[PDB]
């Protein structure tokens, strides 16, 4: 996206400084561990699309009078932006261990690299630690300092709670607990808060917008947005052309609590529920195709197509009603970019 | 200890409130995960001696004029005390995963309990999250609020760095990297900071003692103390009568970077180093006894006995020189209790 593609180069260049600062030796004793930290950051914070991190910068630009966007201010925006990317990094290193994943972004998951293993648990925590070190270094003197600390801490809590909810929901194959109230709730805590609310809110705080009604309004928009994109993500998992997407979907084999399956569960006859119990989770693809064919049989696409349309109207309506005092274009810019 | 045994009952009773607060449902959607959180706290924060947590309370009593030790103040001290215990809990859940431990306090490690597994990684992070939730709830309006947030965050960073250092130092059997500079450094980051500096410093902050020279002095004492007790702990591992201690030592089988082995390495002839390479790490006890007998051969006890004596004089000297403006008895009280 133009506004995101504009900001990107300078953002990703800043990562050099991030690492320099975080690894910079009045204490020689810890050199080796600091070396290890460099390895961990380089491997794990680098390679994504950086949509979350960039949203901090784009929003900051949109939210501050340009007279007050000096050298120092953007440094800070880049830093706070990278703080989000470290939070994501923390989450994914650990998620990959917990899920017993192999690949992450088409490359070997860190914990699987020869000689890392469960040491990766410590590594994940180091990534999280780095957030607060960066906040102290670049923002301790700023009025929004405490607000960001609390915002990040809270964002972690909410995600971990959501991860708990997901882990409870999807151990052992049981669809009885794959409700829509429960799906809506996993998505909200585990992805929407830190993926959609956090980056904008850090920018709002950075720009002196600290009021609770302001934040509540931003949140209301951003969470419903987050819900939409996860549902989209779940749709495209099975039906998206993977050359378009990037992912090759495995939510059926993985036994994940997908939007698709929740909907399928509200619609299936007792006969079909049995067919679902029969096929959801297996490696072998003859079973996997029996799930997709069931969904298709239930015209779940049309259900989705319907969901999208309703959702478009709801979202635009919320932005109308709740974006100001912020510019509509922070919301729209992000939507543009995540779609 | 009288001063610790005095404070204990009320402390441990407070844990009921901790849990009530941390699990208390305008959102019914997350009930199940909150339930899980209760299970995690109950299992993991309970059962230790609580020396770290209690040190916050004892020190608070020692450090505040009693006119200013109202109902509310102690609530807060209990809470901050429990924050330390949660930090320890976070560390140990994760350490046990990383070390592939079975038992912790003579009971099954959490991650080994049927149905937890690597979900424990999330659980560990929840324990850490709880620290900042408690700090917000009980101390957001207090002047020391930010100081404690930063103190806890920093304490986590230092420990994780130390854990990195330990993981690098003791993968694969190699004594070449078991130096004394390196031992002294692991102990400092991984145990001394959060076990000795953190609890006193939280109390200092709580009592309005925020100055850097004040804290630097406390730190100087408390780190050297921490070094002493870890070395003691390493000694008693092999030589302590385990009915006295509580632990049955396995630092030789576990291949840990013990004080004992570092010293043994500075003393061994090329002949004996070979005997050490020969026996350090094995399950079988004929090998394990060949290590103990080597240490004995090197009169490592007398070396230790010597270390203790020197260390006593050094510590008392530091307290003389650096305790005031604080009462000597916060240092001494703690020493009394950890020995
Ligand atoms: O296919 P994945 O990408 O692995 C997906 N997971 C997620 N997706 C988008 N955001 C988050 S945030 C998240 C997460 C958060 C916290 C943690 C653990 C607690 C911690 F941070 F240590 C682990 C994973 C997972 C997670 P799935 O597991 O639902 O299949
Ligand atoms: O490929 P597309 O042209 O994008 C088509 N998409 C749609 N088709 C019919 N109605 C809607 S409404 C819609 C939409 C809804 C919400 C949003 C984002 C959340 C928001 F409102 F911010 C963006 C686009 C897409 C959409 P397909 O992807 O289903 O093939
Ligand atoms: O024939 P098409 O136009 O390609 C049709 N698509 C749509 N139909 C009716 N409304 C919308 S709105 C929409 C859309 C809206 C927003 C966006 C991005 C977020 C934004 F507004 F910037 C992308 C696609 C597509 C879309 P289909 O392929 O589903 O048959
Ligand atoms: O015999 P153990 O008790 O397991 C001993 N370990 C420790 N001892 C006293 N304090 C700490 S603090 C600590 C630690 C800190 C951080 C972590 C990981 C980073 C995290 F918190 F996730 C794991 C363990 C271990 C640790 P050992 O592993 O040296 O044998
Ligand atoms: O059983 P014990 O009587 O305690 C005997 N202990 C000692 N023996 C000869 N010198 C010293 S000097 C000493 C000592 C040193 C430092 C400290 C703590 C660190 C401090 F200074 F705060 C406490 C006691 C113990 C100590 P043992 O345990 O070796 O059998
Ligand atoms: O014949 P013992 O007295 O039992 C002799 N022990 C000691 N010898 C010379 N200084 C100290 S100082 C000391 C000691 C000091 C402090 C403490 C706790 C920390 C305190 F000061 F409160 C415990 C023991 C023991 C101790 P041993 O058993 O090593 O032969």
């Amino acid at each position: 996206s133009d506004v995101y593609a504009q900001e990107k180069q300078d953002f990703v260049q800043h990562f050099s400084q991030i690492v320099r600062v975080l690894t910079e030796m009045g204490h020689p004793e810890i050199g080796d561990a600091i070396a290890r930290l460099k390895e961990v950051l380089e491997y794990n914070a680098i390679g994504g699309k950086y949509n979350r991190g960039l949203t901090v910068v784009v929003a900051f630009r949109e939210l501050v009078e340009p007279r007050k966007q000096d050298a120092d201010s953007l440094q800070r925006a880049w830093t706070v932006g990278w703080c989000v990317e470290l939070l994501q990094a923390f989450f994914l290193v650990a998620d990959d261990i917990m899920d017993s994943s192999l690949t992450r972004r088409g490359q070997i998951c860190w914990y699987q690299k020869p000689g890392v293993g469960l040491d990766a648990i410590n590594d994940a925590n180091l990534l999280e630690a780095c957030i607060y070190r960066l906040l102290k270094l670049y923002c301790r003197e700023q009025p929004y300092y405490l607000n960001l600390i609390e915002l990040f801490l809270q964002s972690s809590y909410q995600t971990e709670i959501g991860q708990t909810l997901d882990l409870l929901t999807a151990p052992n194959v049981d669809l009885v607990r794959f409700t829509e109230k429960r799906y809506k709730s996993i998505v909200k805590y585990k992805t929407a808060f830190y993926s959609f609310y956090l980056p904008i809110a850090a920018a709002m705080y950075m720009a002196g917008i600290d009021g609770e009604k302001e934040h509540a309004n931003a949140k209301k928009i951003l969470l419903e947005m987050g819900e939409f994109f996860q549902i989209q993500d779940d749709y495209l998992d099975l039906f998206g052309d993977p050359s378009v997407t990037g992912k090759i979907g495995t939510d059926i084999q993985d036994n994940k609590c997908s939007w698709l399956v929740v909907q399928c569960l509200q619609r299936a006859t007792p006969e079909q529920y049995q067919i679902l119990k029969e096929n959801y989770g297996q490696k072998e693809a003859e079973k996997v195709a029996r799930v997709k064919a069931l969904y298709e049989e239930l015209d779940l696409p049309a259900v989705f197509l319907q969901y999208e349309e309703d959702s478009y109207s709801h979202i635009m309506a919320l932005i109308e009603q709740y974006a100001a005092p912020l510019p509509p274009a922070v919301f729209l810019g992000l939507a543009r970019k995540i779609y």
